[PDB]
C-alpha cells in the first residue's frame, strides 16, 4: 500500500506526462518494442513496423500510446482504489489480447526508463521508487484478476 506522499510523487511526474501524452506514449511504446520486440507481435494493426522511424510516423501507434497512458493515468489517479478500472482491462488483456504479466513488467520498465530520461526534475530516486510501487500494485491487482478470469498470465 502506497503512502499519500508516494502517490503525490507519482501524480507530480504524471502531470508532466500530461503536457504531451501523445509524445510520451510514442517514446514508451518505441522503448517497449525495441527492448522486447516480441511484444510488438501482439498488435495486428502495426506489428509489421520494421524501424523506429516507421514507429514514430505511425498514427495508429501514436493513438495506442495515448490510449495506454490515459488508461494508466486514470488508474494512478485512483491511488489504489482502481477495482472498477481494472475489471474491463484485465478481461480484455487476459481473454482477447493474451498479455502475460511478464509483458506488463516490460511496459512498466519502459515507462520508468522514459520518465527517468525526460523528467529528471520530477523523477529522482524517491519519485522512481513511488512509481515502481504504484506499477507493482497495478500488476499485482491485474495478476489477481487474471487468475479469477482463468488466465495463467
Ligand atoms: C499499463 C499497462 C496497460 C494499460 C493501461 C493498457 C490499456 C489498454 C486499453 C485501454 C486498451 C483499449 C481497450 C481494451 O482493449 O481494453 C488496450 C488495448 C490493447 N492493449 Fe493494452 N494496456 C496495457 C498494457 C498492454 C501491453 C503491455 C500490451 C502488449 C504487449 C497490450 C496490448 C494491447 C492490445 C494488443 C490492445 C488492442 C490494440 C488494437 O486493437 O490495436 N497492452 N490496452
Amino acid at each position: 500500500v502506497l503512502s499519500e506522499g508516494e502517490w503525490q510523487l507519482v501524480l507530480h511526474v504524471w502531470a508532466k506526462v500530461e503536457a504531451d501524452v501523445a509524445g510520451h506514449g510514442q517514446d514508451i511504446l518505441i522503448r517497449l518494442f525495441k527492448s522486447h520486440p516480441e511484444t510488438l507481435e501482439k498488435f495486428d494493426r502495426f506489428k509489421h513496423l520494421k524501424t523506429e522511424a516507421e514507429m514514430k510516423a505511425s498514427e495508429d501507434l501514436k493513438k495506442a500510446g495515448v490510449t495506454v497512458l490515459t488508461a494508466l493515468g486514470a488508474i494512478l489517479k485512483k491511488k489504489g482504489h482502481h477495482e472498477a478500472e481494472l475489471k474491463p482491462l484485465a478481461q480484455s488483456h487476459a481473454t482477447k489480447h493474451k498479455i502475460p504479466i511478464k509483458y506488463l513488467e516490460f511496459i512498466s520498465e519502459a515507462i520508468i526508463h522514459v520518465l527517468h530520461s525526460r523528467h529528471p526534475g520530477n523523477f529522482g530516486a524517491d519519485a522512481q521508487g513511488a512509481m515502481n510501487k504504484a506499477l507493482e500494485l497495478f500488476r499485482k491487482d491485474i495478476a489477481a484478476k487474471y487468475k479469477e478470469l482463468g488466465y495463467q498470465g
